[PDB]
């Protein structure tokens, strides 16, 4: 069989299921490395023994066994890398889907909040609705940046083939958020009191979730 992680369907707790699958994977990998490193140990002790006894036969043994070991290592390193990517592509796919959903639904509650306002003062609801939409888009930003961060340390390369993409996502998030704020322009009554609140919230919310950093670049 495969891991139960790949056929889940609520995705509501993707962070946890993933974090957990990753440990099961990470640990299974550690089990194998240990087994090999132990094999290396028994193999190596044997070389130390036959060193002086069969110097000739012994040395051939060392050369041979390195080849094996070198190869076995690489073999493992590849697999863990192959399996790691598969689990990430999936994860990133769910997370993006989950994030979009929130955007989708945060928007609905928003527009309704507005339509309901045309008639009677949905005042507060409009705002709580907007802030939700903002949180949503900003969560998207945070994750994207973070992905660029991990990739910058994992593969300095993969990161470069992502930068153009990151700058493109971050641009449209701003655009969508501004566009969404523009929707208030028609409710003058409301754009005067809700806007300055949502805008600060946006600056405040971004400051908390995805700051700046000074350590390195």
């Amino acid at each position: 069989s495969q891991d139960p992680y790949f056929k889940i369907a609520n995705w509501t707790n993707e962070h946890d299921d993933f974090k957990k699958a990753e440990m099961r994977m990470d640990e299974k990998h550690r089990k194998k490395v240990d087994k090999v490193m132990k094999e290396w140990g028994d193999l190596e002790t044997r070389y130390n023994e036959q060193k002086a006894k069969d110097p000739k036969g012994a040395e051939k043994f060392k050369s041979q066994m390195n080849a094996r070991f070198q190869k076995t290592v690489s073999s493992l390193e590849e697999e863990h890398k192959r399996m790691r990517k598969e689990i990430e592509a999936v994860h990133e796919e769910r997370v993006q889907a989950m994030l979009n959903e929130k955007k989708r639904d945060a928007t609905h509650d928003y527009r309704q909040a507005l339509a309901t306002h045309v008639n009677k003062p949905n005042k507060h609801s409009v705002l709580q609705s907007l802030k939700a939409y903002i949180r949503a888009e900003e969560k998207d930003r945070m994750h994207t940046l973070n992905r660029y961060r991990h990739l910058l340390k994992a593969d300095s390369k993969e990161a470069a083939a992502y930068k153009p993409t990151v700058i493109h996502r971050l641009r449209y998030i701003d655009l969508r958020i501004n566009g969404t704020l523009a929707m208030l322009r028609d409710f003058p009554d409301l754009e005067k009191y809700v806007r300055p609140i949502a805008v600060t919230y946006w600056k405040d919310y971004r400051d908390e979730v995805s700051p700046d950093i000074s350590v390195e670049d």
